[PDB]
């Protein structure tokens, strides 16, 4: 990539960030419960969770159904002289992808252990705190939490006898109503598949009043650097069974883990409008774009956080990138596009190393140490301005200091190549078939014609 | 549709689902106050309603002029001798819609209700609880409905001599000062034209700590199966009066019916990445056909959910395909586009019926009762694997078991019609043909060469 | 522009409208911290404040490191006879845009009052209530808030020995971690460079559960009219100081003003679907035009709030237009481009000016005071309908009454010619690009086919 021409043509080299991925996942178990436990509310509470449980059934036994369907049609056994496998049959699946046969492996890895947990229903449903932990082995534990267990043990029972019972009732048969809404808004597109479909972490930290932190700190992650306190939206969990006498859901989340890939830099553009044709200009050339080892692609950031240093992504995005964008990025500044603008917000002098680059046609460009005006070379567009014109600028309103030298060679002496111009819009793209398209006939009736006239300049002689 | 050359082209069939549009609805009207009624606070409030009025008063009244300025147009009495109904007169409406009128019709139709309910405008602002009832008629009752109501009277009232009254009352402030800051969020975009603007119900909830399910149970209607369990975000409602002295509206909502389209099916398409020319691709087809007696054409689930066997809309979403399209769909996988990638998260292999269509070239394929790999054969692209060439398939790492044959038409013996190689379907290729305008240019070129030609050609004499 | 050309093409204008700019700021000064001040909760809280400070600890301090860096970048000095101020080194800010030099510019302009403000640090601390002032000078104030000021004095106070003090350390625990959540959810993007970023007001009020008028109120903007009134999601404000003692952050906003451009109307359009060809067909115009005394462009409503009477925008948002749709708005409706429906969701009529534009070969028309049809004439596709035919026009199902005039020439004698079908496709254009392939490649063979002419023959004999 050359610099130089992409500065003259408009475009101006930014930060240079890295670039991690998530990778490596190990993988930790943690129970919810879904039916609060009273106890300090027997003298009354009447049977106002009968109708809480007639409202979750319909959406506990539906997701326990097909995920013991989903269960069954993988099956172990030796394969011959194979050793083993875990071999998936497919002939009740139907129609599935690569996907869902590895969420069916992971629930048939996971079977042991979430028949570990389910040993200990009567230890799940006996706890009355909102976050505490169980023994599950001789060095295992499990995270059991309840979102509203808290509520129901520092609000609702000091009013167990000031206030009349049939009102803690109806606060109670309100409260639970709006948290069986907040169950029917996480658990929406787990109820067509339910072991497939993943659970995002903030959407199962919306039923803890939006409190990550709290699932974060019990879960065992424990972020200490700068790069990892902004992610934390990422952690991705899945259901791995649905038991319905406790009314309570296991799920396996991923702890996840920063890996780097070796020699990729992204790097940054910064895009000024430059005045040509009496018209405002910009450059239409990408923002991002990764480098690795000499190789140019693209990337998106939809779904990456971007730290101050780095790229953090879930996934690897990147997509092929074109070879007449390839020859704009090295050499080629004709190859490069261009778009008319009219807006005012639209800047025209950006800092790079102590380098000002300066539209000085729209701008005044002057120098504080000689008080003398700086004019527009017609050789160039893009205007340089170092140390070597004046150390104290006025570019704008601004008074600015600079510093360093060129770099290179100067991409103010250079000659330039001006692109063509790009429009977006489908009614001129369909205007632009036609002007292929009368443009297409002449050169056929150019063909024709020029056919002709050499047989009457060959033939002839 | 021919799903055998369209699955050696790279294209697998998924499921089949139904199509369920939302439609002829019947009304029914519930009522919302806006100042809690407080009564036990009579002793420590001071005038703290007053500045709520206040701030309530801009946002009623000018809702309440419209809307009865609307419905001040509208005259019943066809001239007609014969004719009778409803006549909007256009020479006061300005520049209005369908839609408007429609609503305008509407309103008309439900004055005689809406002075039905405001005869009971005692009765409507002597309510204390959440949600109760008042007896409309013989039959017909209001579910009259508060969102604070229950918060002052469970949490504030026993604190009634325990803290100040100044606590109190600063309390209150901060709290109506909160939902008035409520109120201006849902009822945003009904302030331009409060007679047209429907409500969500989602926004509507969010007045009362996002409590769907209460609207939903006290409105009446109680969903029983699993397709209307997730419907309940698309139940819409207006506004029809907006009184100003028990300052309160009285809304009209429509309880939704799924009815079924008759003879239309909802086909989804798998698209696995195939391996030609040193690089892999994939075709460039929709993932959504709807078929209804041999016609095709095309929906976007942009505002539909999808449910586990049929695809529920909120109205009609059939949009027009081209015919080159059809043709790749039916016989001409020349007429499908290709479209390049060389990420990592593209699969390779996928299971429909019982049969592996699955990329060898890229995953190494095995089978485990032989031991013996499976290479790809040069006819074809797509391996198909069915329980002819072995029963247990070793696919990346998985074992998995086949099954069925291969219906009627076999993909792996076809011949190959791999069309063009379609560009990018954004901006850039517009930028392509950009410099195919430049390639013009360079035509016009010859074209000026051909002016130049023309030119030795009168050298022919 | 030509509304009698642009109607029976098939648009109907829409209300006219204003276009409004927020601009001209003034500053304000408020103070926001972090540490809820608890006092009552001297006997039973233990020291559980240790660990909220230990995560706000990695919040506060880089922040105050990146302010103090800042401050550093720019020297007060005097080249010369300067303008006595400002001054940023080149070599010490790397690279920049402008909106970060003029950030560099505020913090330096607003050090003075940050240290006015950094002087009351006790007085900052000492506070117990949820938004109070305190004096900052002889007619200044601060207005210094807490939002959780408030359920540290009215909820978790009263409780402070009917409670067991582990269940008090517990609640506060369990609210200080889910605030630290709600600080690490609007702080987010801000981490990154907390100079440069501004902090929108709707984000900054998600600390205090949703409460924008508590802000607004504490601020001082107080609308009065309906245009400013939904008005108060564009305040924005940016980070000044970031102390750590106190652990507060001073923060200054802008108060806005909204400034009238002059001469420029903002034109909507009312899009229907004509029956020609046998097929539905709209035209594709934007719905948006802005004109300024014979200058037409086009904006883009994606952040701008659309209110009864007028635009307003939080900043200019002026695109340039193709001058082809300039000759289909003046003129020439052959240059307006269509495209093909078949959806029930296309409206067929509508209202102007008491004058009715209405497809009638779709939809039935009918005079209600005369009984007879109303047939489509073959020189017009938008059939015209004013009082000089019937008053009173059976339109669907509805009476319409019509009025006032025609307006200088209908548009039903005028001729129409209709433009191309703008409809583009990725496969159908690679083809005919392929047909430009083999298009060149023919013209370049003639070409060397004449240029072997040009050179033997041309000498020939
Ligand atoms: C999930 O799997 C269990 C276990 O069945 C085992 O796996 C299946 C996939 C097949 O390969 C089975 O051959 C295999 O054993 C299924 O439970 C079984 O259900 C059937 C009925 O579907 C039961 O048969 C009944 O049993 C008694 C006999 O007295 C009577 O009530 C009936 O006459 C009837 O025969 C069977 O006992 C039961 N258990 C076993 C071990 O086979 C289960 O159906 C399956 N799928 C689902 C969706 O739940
Ligand atoms: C809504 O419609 C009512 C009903 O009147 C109808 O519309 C009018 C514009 C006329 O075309 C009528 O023929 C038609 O029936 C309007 O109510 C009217 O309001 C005006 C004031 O806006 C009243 O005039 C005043 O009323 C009292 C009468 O004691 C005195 O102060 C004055 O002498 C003065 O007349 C008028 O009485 C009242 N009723 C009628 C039948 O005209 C109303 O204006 C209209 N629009 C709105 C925006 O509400
Ligand atoms: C921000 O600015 C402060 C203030 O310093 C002033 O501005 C700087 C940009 C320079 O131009 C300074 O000359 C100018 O006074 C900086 O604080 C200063 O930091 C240095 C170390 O970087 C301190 O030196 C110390 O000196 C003694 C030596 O015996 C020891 O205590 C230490 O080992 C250390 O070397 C210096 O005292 C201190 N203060 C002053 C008034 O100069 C600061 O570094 C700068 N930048 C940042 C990122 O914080
Ligand atoms: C509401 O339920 C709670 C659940 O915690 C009951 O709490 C009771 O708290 C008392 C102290 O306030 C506990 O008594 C003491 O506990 C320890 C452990 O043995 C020890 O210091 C003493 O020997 C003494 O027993 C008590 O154990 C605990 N009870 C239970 C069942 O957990 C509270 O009583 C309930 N309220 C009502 C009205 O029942
Ligand atoms: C808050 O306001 C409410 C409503 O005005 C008051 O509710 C009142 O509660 C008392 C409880 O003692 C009810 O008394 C009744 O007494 C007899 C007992 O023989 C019997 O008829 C009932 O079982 C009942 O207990 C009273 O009816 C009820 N009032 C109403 C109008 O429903 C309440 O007093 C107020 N609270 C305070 C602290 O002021
Ligand atoms: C919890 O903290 C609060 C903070 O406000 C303490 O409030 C105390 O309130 C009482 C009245 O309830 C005040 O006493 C009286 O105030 C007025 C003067 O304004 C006057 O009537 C009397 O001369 C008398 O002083 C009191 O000033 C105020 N502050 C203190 C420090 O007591 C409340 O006491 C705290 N509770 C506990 C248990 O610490
Ligand atoms: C592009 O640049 C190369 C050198 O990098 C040069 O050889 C070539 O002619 C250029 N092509 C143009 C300007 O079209
Ligand atoms: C740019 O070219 C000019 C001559 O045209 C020369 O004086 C100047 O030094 C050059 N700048 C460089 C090489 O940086
Ligand atoms: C296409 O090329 C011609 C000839 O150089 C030029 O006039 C025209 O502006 C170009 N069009 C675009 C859209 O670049
Ligand atoms: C030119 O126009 C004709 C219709 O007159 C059309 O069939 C043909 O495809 C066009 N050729 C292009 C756009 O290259
Ligand atoms: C499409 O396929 C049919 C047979 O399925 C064939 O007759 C027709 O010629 C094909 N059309 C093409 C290749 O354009
Ligand atoms: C596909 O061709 C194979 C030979 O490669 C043959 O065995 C098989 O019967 C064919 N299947 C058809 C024509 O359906
Ligand atoms: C556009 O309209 C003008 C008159 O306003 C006319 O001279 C011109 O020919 C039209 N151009 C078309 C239809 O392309
Ligand atoms: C349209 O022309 C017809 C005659 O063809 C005439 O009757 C009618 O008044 C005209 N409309 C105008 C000028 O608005
Ligand atoms: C079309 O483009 C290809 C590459 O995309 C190129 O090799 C060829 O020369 C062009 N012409 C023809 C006739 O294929």
């Amino acid at each position: 990539v050359d610099f130089e021409r992409l500065a003259s043509i408009g475009g101006i080299k930014g930060h240079s960030k890295l670039y991690k991925i998530k990778g490596h996942p190990t993988t930790k178990d943690i129970v919810i419960k879904l039916v609060p436990n009273l106890n300090n509310l027997t003298v009354c509470s009447e049977m106002s969770i009968d109708g809480y449980l007639n409202l979750i059934n319909a959406v506990i036994i539906p997701i326990s159904q097909s995920l013991e369907l989903m269960r069954n049609n993988v099956k172990d056994g030796t394969p011959n002289e194979n050793i083993f496998g875990a071999i998936v049959a497919g002939a009740a699946l139907g129609i599935a992808t690569a996907a869902q046969v590895t969420s069916v492996v992971a629930l048939h890895k996971s079977n042991q252990n979430a028949a570990k947990i389910n040993s200990l229903r009567d230890s799940i449903t006996k706890t009355n705190q909102a976050v505490e932990q169980l023994s599950l082995g001789v060095q295992e534990t499990v995270s059991v939490l309840m979102g509203l267990q808290d509520q129901i043990n520092t609000n609702l029972v000091p009013k167990i006898n000031i206030l009349s019972c049939k009102q803690l009732s109806n606060t109670l048969n309100i409260m639970l109503l709006q948290y069986y809404s907040q169950i029917l808004t996480v658990f929406g597109p787990n109820l067509r598949d339910p072991a497939t479909v993943p659970v995002s972490i903030q959407a199962l930290s919306q039923l803890f009043e939006g409190n990550l932190e709290l699932l974060t700190s019990s879960l065992g992650i424990s972020s200490t650097d700068f790069n990892d306190l902004l992610t934390g939206k990422l952690i991705t969990g899945s259901i791995i069974w649905a038991d319905t006498q406790g009314h309570y859901l296991i799920l396996r989340v991923n702890i996840p883990d920063l890996i780097e890939v070796p020699g990729a830099v992204i790097q940054e553009f910064i895009k000024i409008g430059y005045n040509f044709g009496g018209s405002l200009w910009m450059p239409t050339i990408p923002n991002k774009i990764i480098i690795r080892g000499y190789h140019l692609s693209l990337i998106d950031s939809t779904n990456c956080i971007i730290t101050d240093n780095s790229y953090v992504c879930d996934r690897d995005y990147s997509l092929p990138m074109n070879p007449i964008l390839r020859e704009c990025f090295e050499g080629n500044t004709s190859s490069c596009g261009r778009e008319m603008v009219l807006n005012s917000y639209i800047p025209l002098y950006a800092l790079s190393e102590g380098v000002i680059y300066a539209n000085c046609l729209a701008t005044s460009c002057k120098c504080a140490t000689t008080n003398k005006p700086i004019v527009q070379s017609t050789s160039t567009v893009i205007t340089m301005i170092d140390n070597s014109k004046c150390p104290v600028v006025e570019v704008g309103k601004q008074m600015i200091s600079v510093g360093s030298y060129l770099g290179q060679v100067s991409p103010n002496n250079l000659t330039i190549e001006i692109g063509p111009p790009v429009y977006t819009e489908p009614v001129d793209i369909t205007n632009q078939l036609g002007n292929i398209n009368e443009t297409l006939s002449k050169t056929l009736d150019l063909i024709k014609q020029s056919n002709s006239i050499l047989d009457m300049i060959t033939g002839g002689l």
